Protein backbone atom coordinates (compact mmCIF):
# COMPACT_ATOMS: atom_id res chain seq x y z
CA UNK A 1 0.00 0.00 0.00
CA UNK A 2 2.77 2.10 -0.97
CA UNK A 3 4.48 1.24 2.84
CA UNK A 4 1.08 3.13 4.17
CA UNK A 5 -2.12 1.90 2.71
CA UNK A 6 -2.87 2.58 -1.24
CA UNK A 7 -2.09 -0.85 -2.92
CA UNK A 8 -5.53 -1.34 -3.34
CA UNK A 9 -5.00 0.44 -6.90
CA UNK A 10 -3.00 -2.17 -8.14
CA UNK A 11 -5.80 -4.60 -7.69
CA UNK A 12 -8.03 -2.23 -9.25
CA UNK A 13 -5.72 -1.73 -12.64
CA UNK A 14 -5.14 -5.42 -13.05
CA UNK A 15 -8.64 -6.23 -12.46
CA UNK A 16 -10.04 -3.73 -14.89
CA UNK A 17 -6.73 -3.02 -17.37
CA UNK A 18 -6.83 -0.75 -20.33
CA UNK A 19 -10.48 -0.32 -19.23
CA UNK A 20 -8.83 1.59 -16.26
CA UNK A 21 -9.52 5.47 -16.97
CA UNK A 22 -6.95 6.01 -13.77
CA UNK A 23 -3.11 5.42 -13.03
CA UNK A 24 -2.50 4.14 -9.55
CA UNK A 25 -1.00 7.25 -8.59
CA UNK A 26 -4.87 8.91 -9.85
CA UNK A 27 -6.92 6.18 -7.79
CA UNK A 28 -4.76 6.82 -4.75
CA UNK A 29 -5.94 10.60 -4.78
CA UNK A 30 -9.36 9.28 -5.24
CA UNK A 31 -8.82 6.49 -2.59
CA UNK A 32 -7.39 9.39 -0.11
CA UNK A 33 -10.81 11.44 -0.85
CA UNK A 34 -13.03 8.35 -0.85
CA UNK A 35 -11.42 8.05 2.70
CA UNK A 36 -12.55 11.50 3.81
CA UNK A 37 -15.69 10.86 3.27
CA UNK A 38 -16.02 7.43 3.87
CA UNK A 39 -13.27 6.48 6.33
CA UNK A 40 -14.21 2.57 6.46
CA UNK A 41 -13.25 2.64 3.03
CA UNK A 42 -16.86 0.81 2.74
CA UNK A 43 -19.76 2.02 0.82
CA UNK A 44 -23.60 0.27 1.01
CA UNK A 45 -26.12 0.03 -0.90
CA UNK A 46 -28.30 2.76 0.36
CA UNK A 47 -25.28 5.25 -0.41
CA UNK A 48 -24.14 3.62 -3.29
CA UNK A 49 -27.83 4.05 -4.98
CA UNK A 50 -27.88 8.02 -4.27
CA UNK A 51 -24.63 8.35 -5.93
CA UNK A 52 -26.96 7.29 -9.10
CA UNK A 53 -30.19 9.15 -7.76
CA UNK A 54 -27.78 11.96 -7.64
CA UNK A 55 -26.45 11.63 -11.08
CA UNK A 56 -29.36 10.25 -12.87
CA UNK A 57 -32.11 13.18 -11.74
CA UNK A 58 -33.88 12.24 -15.18
CA UNK A 59 -34.29 9.04 -14.46
CA UNK A 60 -35.88 6.24 -11.61
CA UNK A 61 -32.04 4.67 -11.53
CA UNK A 62 -32.86 3.15 -7.35
CA UNK A 63 -33.36 -0.28 -9.02
CA UNK A 64 -30.65 -0.34 -11.55
CA UNK A 65 -27.95 1.06 -8.61
CA UNK A 66 -29.17 -2.17 -6.22
CA UNK A 67 -28.68 -5.00 -9.21
CA UNK A 68 -25.12 -3.11 -9.92
CA UNK A 69 -23.93 -2.77 -6.32
CA UNK A 70 -25.38 -6.82 -6.54
CA UNK A 71 -23.48 -7.65 -9.51
CA UNK A 72 -20.42 -7.87 -6.79
CA UNK A 73 -21.36 -10.66 -5.04
CA UNK A 74 -25.37 -11.17 -5.72
CA UNK A 75 -25.71 -9.76 -2.23
CA UNK A 76 -28.05 -6.35 -1.15
CA UNK A 77 -26.75 -6.11 2.43
CA UNK A 78 -22.99 -5.81 3.47
CA UNK A 79 -20.86 -3.13 1.44
CA UNK A 80 -18.75 -2.50 -1.55
CA UNK A 81 -14.64 -1.88 -1.00
CA UNK A 82 -12.93 0.81 -2.52
CA UNK A 83 -12.14 -1.24 -5.48
CA UNK A 84 -15.08 -2.91 -6.24
CA UNK A 85 -17.20 0.61 -6.38
CA UNK A 86 -14.50 2.18 -8.84
CA UNK A 87 -15.09 -0.64 -10.84
CA UNK A 88 -18.89 -0.45 -10.62
CA UNK A 89 -18.68 2.77 -12.09
CA UNK A 90 -16.34 1.78 -15.01
CA UNK A 91 -18.97 -0.66 -15.46
CA UNK A 92 -21.36 1.70 -15.92
CA UNK A 93 -20.12 5.14 -17.23
CA UNK A 94 -16.69 4.14 -19.43
CA UNK A 95 -14.98 2.10 -21.39
CA UNK A 96 -16.38 -0.49 -24.27
CA UNK A 97 -19.19 -2.73 -23.77
CA UNK A 98 -17.08 -5.88 -25.24
CA UNK A 99 -14.72 -5.87 -22.57
CA UNK A 100 -17.41 -5.86 -19.96
CA UNK A 101 -19.67 -8.88 -21.10
CA UNK A 102 -18.02 -11.03 -18.49
CA UNK A 103 -19.32 -8.13 -15.72
CA UNK A 104 -22.59 -7.78 -17.63
CA UNK A 105 -23.39 -11.91 -17.41
CA UNK A 106 -23.23 -11.30 -13.36
CA UNK A 107 -25.67 -8.72 -13.79
CA UNK A 108 -27.88 -10.21 -15.77
CA UNK A 109 -27.89 -13.62 -13.29
CA UNK A 110 -29.77 -11.83 -10.60
CA UNK A 111 -29.99 -14.50 -7.73
CA UNK A 112 -26.97 -15.57 -8.83
CA UNK A 113 -27.12 -19.39 -9.69
CA UNK A 114 -25.11 -19.86 -12.35
CA UNK A 115 -27.54 -19.20 -15.51
CA UNK A 116 -29.78 -16.82 -16.55
CA UNK A 117 -33.75 -17.00 -16.51
CA UNK A 118 -36.26 -15.55 -18.62
CA UNK A 119 -37.36 -13.31 -15.50
CA UNK A 120 -33.81 -12.23 -14.87
CA UNK A 121 -33.33 -10.93 -18.08
CA UNK A 122 -36.83 -8.52 -17.90
CA UNK A 123 -36.09 -6.91 -14.22
CA UNK A 124 -32.44 -6.26 -15.62
CA UNK A 125 -33.96 -4.79 -18.35
CA UNK A 126 -36.75 -3.14 -16.86
CA UNK A 127 -34.18 -1.43 -14.04
CA UNK A 128 -32.19 -0.12 -16.80
CA UNK A 129 -35.38 1.05 -18.68
CA UNK A 130 -35.90 3.46 -16.05
CA UNK A 131 -32.43 4.92 -16.57
CA UNK A 132 -33.91 6.35 -20.15
CA UNK A 133 -35.50 9.36 -19.15
CA UNK A 134 -38.98 9.57 -20.97
CA UNK A 135 -38.00 12.10 -23.03
CA UNK A 136 -35.95 9.36 -25.04
CA UNK A 137 -38.09 6.33 -25.06
CA UNK A 138 -40.71 7.87 -27.98
CA UNK A 139 -36.98 7.72 -30.83
CA UNK A 140 -36.86 3.73 -29.61
CA UNK A 141 -38.19 1.34 -31.77
CA UNK A 142 -41.68 -0.15 -31.45
CA UNK A 143 -40.48 -3.66 -31.13
CA UNK A 144 -38.13 -2.15 -28.82
CA UNK A 145 -39.85 0.16 -26.22
CA UNK A 146 -41.11 -1.07 -23.71
CA UNK A 147 -38.93 -3.40 -21.21
CA UNK A 148 -41.44 -6.49 -22.19
CA UNK A 149 -40.96 -6.56 -25.49
CA UNK A 150 -37.28 -5.75 -24.92
CA UNK A 151 -36.58 -8.52 -22.67
CA UNK A 152 -39.00 -10.80 -24.88
CA UNK A 153 -36.75 -9.86 -28.16
CA UNK A 154 -33.17 -10.90 -26.09
CA UNK A 155 -34.86 -13.99 -24.74
CA UNK A 156 -35.83 -14.88 -28.62
CA UNK A 157 -32.45 -14.03 -29.98
CA UNK A 158 -30.68 -16.84 -27.70
CA UNK A 159 -33.65 -19.39 -29.15
CA UNK A 160 -34.92 -19.33 -25.55
CA UNK A 161 -38.07 -21.58 -24.24
CA UNK A 162 -40.11 -19.50 -21.14
CA UNK A 163 -38.09 -22.29 -18.67
CA UNK A 164 -34.56 -22.45 -20.38
CA UNK A 165 -31.46 -21.56 -18.65
CA UNK A 166 -28.91 -19.11 -20.58
CA UNK A 167 -24.94 -20.11 -19.57
CA UNK A 168 -22.21 -17.64 -19.46
CA UNK A 169 -20.97 -19.45 -22.67
CA UNK A 170 -24.12 -18.71 -24.12
CA UNK A 171 -24.88 -15.27 -23.49
CA UNK A 172 -20.77 -13.84 -24.21
CA UNK A 173 -20.94 -15.55 -27.79
CA UNK A 174 -24.34 -14.13 -28.19
CA UNK A 175 -23.86 -10.46 -26.92
CA UNK A 176 -20.02 -10.83 -29.55
CA UNK A 177 -21.76 -12.71 -32.46
CA UNK A 178 -25.25 -10.95 -32.55
CA UNK A 179 -24.94 -6.73 -32.34
CA UNK A 180 -28.42 -6.79 -31.95
CA UNK A 181 -28.37 -8.61 -28.68
CA UNK A 182 -25.43 -6.13 -27.65
CA UNK A 183 -27.97 -3.22 -28.51
CA UNK A 184 -30.69 -4.93 -26.21
CA UNK A 185 -28.76 -6.16 -23.34
CA UNK A 186 -26.98 -2.76 -23.20
CA UNK A 187 -26.80 -1.35 -19.58
CA UNK A 188 -24.60 1.78 -19.76
CA UNK A 189 -27.65 4.77 -20.16
CA UNK A 190 -25.26 6.76 -22.27
CA UNK A 191 -24.99 4.10 -24.75
CA UNK A 192 -28.57 3.29 -24.76
CA UNK A 193 -29.17 7.04 -25.57
CA UNK A 194 -26.61 7.73 -27.92
CA UNK A 195 -28.25 4.28 -30.02
CA UNK A 196 -31.56 5.42 -29.04
CA UNK A 197 -30.83 9.06 -31.00
CA UNK A 198 -29.05 7.94 -34.25
CA UNK A 199 -28.64 5.38 -36.71
CA UNK A 200 -30.78 5.72 -40.26
CA UNK A 201 -33.83 7.47 -41.32
CA1 LIG B 1 -29.90 -16.88 -12.15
Amino acid sequence: GNSKSGALSKEILEELQLNTKFTEEELSSWYQSFLKECPSGRITRQEFQTIYSKFFPEADPKAYAQHVFRSFDANSDGTLDFKEYVIALHMTSAGKTNQKLEWAFSLYDVDGNGTISKNEVLEIVTAIFKMISPEDTKHLPEDENTPEKRAEKIWGFFGKKDDDKLTEKEFIEGTLANKEILRLIQFEPQKVKEKLKEKKL
